[PDB]
């Protein structure tokens, strides 16, 4: 079932959350044309282990071979870092990090634009982030998760894009992927009322083209069926008494860390 975090649990999540956020802040300068994704993965891993004294939740999870997930352009999610995959001007890339500290998980991701952005690329990233922010602003006790997925969907579709159905947000804590499943679209199947102390991620994947996706033979990599660009952003949050707190907020986020309702 859905686990409710204690205040002590929450304090541990703030640390793990901030650690994950920090890897993203740190890597930025390395994201440039000509760098390989395998190299970004090594830099991230070194930092996590050697400086942070933490651990990557990804390494070995169901056999996942690397420390972070790096998805370029049409890759939806779960792209596997590789020494052979070099970044080019105009690429949009997602770096998804999940760190474990004192047994608690922190899961977050953001898009990076390599070199000179393309119009589509910039637009897609922006809209994707806005859709995540919109959802964040709605979080509060008593509301049904269904409403959030529906708002994201309506927003995204209104902008001419599509939302991926298959992958979604999830509870997180001592476990990497806990209940509940956080859908990024409107579904009659969803019936979950939020309560304070719940911790979960929101991580909408938006496609410039059609919603359909396909899983690669590697068993992890996900791509759009039509090869259109896909973007994603992710934050880990905790439901509070009058709103929410964003555990993985970064210096470049433009949303406040604590959102209060009244
Ligand atoms: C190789 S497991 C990686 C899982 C991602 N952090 P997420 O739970 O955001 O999809
Ligand atoms: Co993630
Ligand atoms: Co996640
Ligand atoms: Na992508």
């Amino acid at each position: 079932a859905i686990s409710i975090k204690t205040p002590e649990d929450i304090e541990k999540m703030r640390v793990a959350g901030r650690l994950a956020a920090e890897v993203l802040e740190m890597i930025e300068p390395y994201v440039k044309p000509g760098v390989s994704t395998g190299e970004l993965d090594r830099i991230c891993n070194d930092y996590i282990v050697n400086e942070q004294h933490a651990v990557s939740a990804c390494l070995g999870y169901h056999g996942y071979p690397k420390s972070v997930c790096i998805s370029i352009n049409e890759v939806v999610c779960h792209g596997i870092p590789d020494d052979a995959k070099l970044l080019k001007d105009g690429d949009i890339v997602n770096i998804d990090v999940t760190v474990i500290k004192d047994g608690f998980h922190g899961d977050t991701s953001k898009m990076f634009i390599v070199g000179k952005p393309t119009i589509m690329g910039e637009r897609l990233c922006r809209i994707t982030q806005e859709s995540l922010y919109l959802a964040l602003r709605m979080v509060k006790p008593g509301i049904n998760l269904r409403e959030i997925g529906a708002a994201i969907q309506k927003f995204v579709e209104a902008e001419g894009f599509s939302v991926v159905r298959e992958y979604c947000g999830h509870g997180i804590g001592q476990g990497f992927h806990e209940e509940p499943q956080v859908l990024h679209y409107d579904s009659r199947e969803t019936n979950v009322v939020l309560k304070p102390g719940m911790t979960f991620t929101i991580e909408p994947m938006v496609n410039a083209g059609k919603k359909e996706i396909r899983t690669m033979k590697d068993g992890w990599t996900v791509k759009t069926k039509d090869r259109s660009l896909s973007a994603q952003y992710e934050h880990t949050i905790v439901v509070t008494d009058n709103g929410c707190e964003i555990l993985t907020l970064r210096k470049d986020d433009t949303i406040p860390a604590i959102i209060s309702h009244d």
